[PDB]
């Protein structure tokens, strides 16, 4: 009753843990079909129970690692560590290292000030147009609060350091920082026990490991010249084209006859891949190595030449909708895209408009042309027909 | 390339206004179709061109003035000001007021604190289990921060004062706390100038304001016993279902018969009407009266009910997809929902499961033979023969 208790204030962390939703998502269990990679059967789509927060402090930090190909083209490799007994998830990676060295504005070094505090980043200068997937300086500290132990470890040829710093208990403390002399080749290596009782979880369970393994699978197939290790073993992707093949290597449509695929690396910045859905529209896409899983302008820009193509084809033979040939159509596309927007920090649907994209995607006659003759026009003749 | 350059901590305030999208939504221009209401027709669908951050703060507040209804149930009215000319929005209701009075841990008055300070609200003991849109603590600071000019005026009987503060340059400033003895109605009005730069924007133009007076036709059909006014004009909705006839004036199909609509008040929590739709599944919702624009599991909830029966009555006749069902489907959905989560802050989508919902909403079986005669039953049958 107290006009204390009724109206409070939260400091920004404890804003986070009471209202995660809008920083990681949900924090508590789904139940629905997923595309996911399990142990001997690969990728394969199949109802999995899960906790999307969980998820997602595990992606903050995979993408983390693939922006770092983009800041240093000489990365070669990302290294995923996935420990179920242990509640243990390793992500490394090469290339240059954060720099080991005192802020002058902030006092603190800089990897202690970018895991440690809020908003931080050096992705805030938009006068600068990156394909990074990095944006608001949320992303790792999110891990770090909702992990009961959570470990950066970065090395510096240029300051000849290594750093290396623990937190613990949902970044309320900092165990010792250590620097050591350091003249190898540098690295990042993040190593987290996410705290599974703000989940509402026990351990990494078979359906939460079968997402982060295929999500490890999306980023050798999103990235370029990164090789991909998931406990030690090599991923076999090589380019966007070969992971989209996993998913529609074997695949029929309901008559019977295999899938027709068709694909174009229309850019360095996009490649696309389209074939005929039985269950609607479905999308498949990546902007910056974010799994763009509710999609966004980057598909709506490709799916939507490809429908107005279609209904002038289906006009051309007769009053059929744009929505019913899109409801044909399953696409992937890999993206990028310059400084994106999200109307979330989770990054599901990315809002910027194609003008401001910093690229073009004008899909080629050769590729509409098999688009055409890809069973899409057929099932919509077949439906007017039937009318 | 200094590493003070690189590397750089922002303030909330700051980072608000560098990353507006996950706060307020888009802060550049989009062109699509929405419903409005025109000066001209009345409701209508047609291709608007409109800032949607600018579109958020408004809904901020209007939302605000809604949630104290369920704070007051004696509240009755709300009455919304729009003026292009002078780029001033009020927005007024009355019922109980903020208390006027000095928070003894924050140590400024109450109404100071929740419009002038983030993360600030009443809405942060979720063991209340309420059915208020406010969940986050941003809201009104949102509209704050994207002000030019924010003043806001609060009367409590209780407290026998009346509140009056004036925040200016995106919250970077406030005017004096000016406070008077009271002794009326309760009331509170907000108003406030949006800072146009920072949409791009010249004016409150046609279309945002089409979209914004079709916002406050919702708050009129989605709450009960609220009358809502703009610019001194009642608005004529009385109930859910004269609010959805409003999109269903225009009732023929592209047979020329007229719209067949079902519908049902389920409970205090529940109001479904369902109708058919030629252009794909489409729903129009709210949840504690936000429009829910991208759906959640509340309408999930309600249409694959729906759904279900209309698949079993398809078999009992023969295979058949749940969204071959869905995509004849236009449903409308109002529901009140104990502590709701959501995506984002722009809460377009609604996350929570069912079984937190604090209600249930099973149709009556009259709603779903009604359902199973509408006629979605009949194309598909034939579609599968
Ligand atoms: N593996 C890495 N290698 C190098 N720099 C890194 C790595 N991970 C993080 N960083 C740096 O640490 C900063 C903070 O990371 P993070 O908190 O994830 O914010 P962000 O990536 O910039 N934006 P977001 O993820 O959208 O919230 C980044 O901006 C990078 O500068
Ligand atoms: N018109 C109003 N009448 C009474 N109380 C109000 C009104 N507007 C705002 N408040 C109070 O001010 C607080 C702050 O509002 P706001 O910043 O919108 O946060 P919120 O509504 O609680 N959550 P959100 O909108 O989801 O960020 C609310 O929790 C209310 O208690
Ligand atoms: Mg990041
Ligand atoms: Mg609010």
């Amino acid at each position: 009753a107290s006009v204390e208790r009724i109206y409070q204030k939260k400091t920004q962390l404890e804003h986070i843990l009471l209202r995660p939703d809008t920083y990681i998502g949900s924090v508590e269990l789904v139940t629905q079909q997923m595309w996911v990679y399990d142990e001997d059967v690969g990728i394969n789509y199949r109802e999995v129970t899960f906790v999307p927060g969980l998820y997602k402090i595990f992606d903050e930090i995979l993408v983390n690692a693939a922006d770092n190909k983009q800041r240093d083209p000489k990365m070669s490799c990302i290294r995923v560590t996935i420990d179920p007994e242990n509640n243990l998830i390793s992500i490394w990676n090469n290339g240059k290292g954060i720099p080991v060295v005192e802020h002058k504005v902030e006092k603190m070094y800089v990897p202690a000030l970018i895991f440690g505090q809020l908003l931080t980043s050096s992705n805030y200068d938009d006068d600068e147009k990156k394909v990074t997937g990095g944006r608001n300086g949320y992303g790792a500290k999110l891990c770090n609060i909702f992990s009961t132990k959570f470990t950066v470890e970065t090395a510096s040829r240029e300051y000849k350091k290594m750093f290396k710093q623990t937190w613990m208990d949902n970044m309320g403390r900092a165990g010792e920082m250590e620097l050591k002399p350091f003249n190898g080749e540098d690295y990042t290596c993040i190593t987290f026990q996410p705290d599974l009782s703000k989940f509402k979880m026990q351990s990494l369970d078979k359906d939460i490991v079968a997402l982060m393994v295929r999500r490890a699978y999306d980023i050798a197939g999103s990235t370029k010249d990164v090789k991909v290790f998931l406990n030690g073993n090599k991923l076999p992707v090589k380019g966007f084209r070969s992971y989209v093949d996993m998913y529609l290597k074997d695949k029929l449509d309901e008559t019977g006859n295999s899938l027709k695929v068709i694909h174009e690396q229309v850019n360095h910045r996009w490649e696309v891949c389209l074939t005929m859905s039985e269950k609607g529209f479905q999308q498949i896409s990546f902007v910056n190595s974010i799994a763009t899983s509710k999609g966004g302008r980057h598909v709506d820009y490709v799916a939507d030449q490809i429908v107005t193509k279609l209904v002038d084809v289906v006009k051309k033979k007769n009053a059929v909708k744009a929505h019913q040939v899109k409801n044909h159509m399953w696409i992937f596309v890999n993206a990028l895209i310059e400084n994106p927007t999200f109307d979330s920090q989770t990054k599901e649907n990315m809002t910027l408009q194609p003008k401001s994209f910093g690229s073009t995607c004008q899909l080629s006659e050769k590729f509409i042309k098999a688009a055409i003759g890809c069973g899409i026009v057929e099932s919509i003749l077949n439906w007017v027909k039937f009318k």
